[PDB]
RNA sequence: GUGCUCGCUUCGGCAGCACAUAUACUAAAAUUGGAACGAUACAGAGAAGAUUAGCAUGGCCCCUGCGCAAGGAUGACACGCAAAUUCGUGAAGCGUU
């Protein structure tokens, strides 16, 4: 019924009230594995990984540096058993990189012009107020 | 969005600055045509009597094979009143200058 671990050792301290809402979001995540698409897109049906996967990072990552609730110990069990993202979190510290969706949406290499994506753009410097949906991520507007 | 501003100056708002700067064969479609054996009837395997191994050759014919191997009926086709330049003799009869 659990993630099964691949630690095998016991869960650091703070484990017990962080566990009801990590696996409530990873029941979550098995959602949006099982949906069928019929009305969703090619790229559309993949976009609630990417969502769900952004909001489990960015819990641990509240209750880490912001809260300051968690340990170093219990912080880097999550990452290691894979609850949190260790490369989206290091993103997230960066200066202007503080929402950021994906890797996806910050790949250069992913793209035809090699940019990052219109996502990534500030929504001021389009002036226009169209509406932003990636393809990647389905994000409107990290920046 | 975040941070810094001995910014107004409260913890409400605003101002300034810094970082952050252009995804997508753009459809979950509408269309548009050419196509699956294989069944339907027909159809029957070259070499001058008959029964037959085959190896080629040529290209707006392909299939199987990784093949510059080898098979596919000798893989099939090829079977054509197969006419390409350029004429003269001799007498004989009839009409004519
Ligand atoms: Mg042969
Ligand atoms: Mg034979
Ligand atoms: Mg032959
Ligand atoms: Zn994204
Ligand atoms: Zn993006
Ligand atoms: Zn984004």
């Amino acid at each position: 019924m659990p993630k099964v671990k691949r630690s095998r050792k016991a869960p650091p301290d703070g484990w017990e009230l962080i566990e009801p809402t990590l696996d409530e979001l990873d029941q979550k995540m098995r959602e949006a594995e099982t949906e069928p698409h019929e009305g969703k897109r090619k790229v559309e049906s993949l976009w609630p990984i990417f969502r769900i996967h952004h909001q489990k990072t960015r819990y641990i990552f509240d209750l880490f540096y912001k809260r300051k609730a968690i340990s170093r110990e219990l912080y880097e069990y999550c990452i290691k058993e894979g609850y949190a993202d260790k490369n989206l979190i290091a993103k997230w510290k960066k200066q202007g990189y503080e929402n950021l969706c994906c890797l996806r949406c910050i790949q250069t290499r992913d793209t035809n012009f090699g940019t990052n994506c219109i996502c990534r753009v500030p929504k001021s410097k389009l002036e226009v107020g169209r509406i932003i949906e990636c393809t990647h991520c389905g994000c409107r507007g990290c920046s």
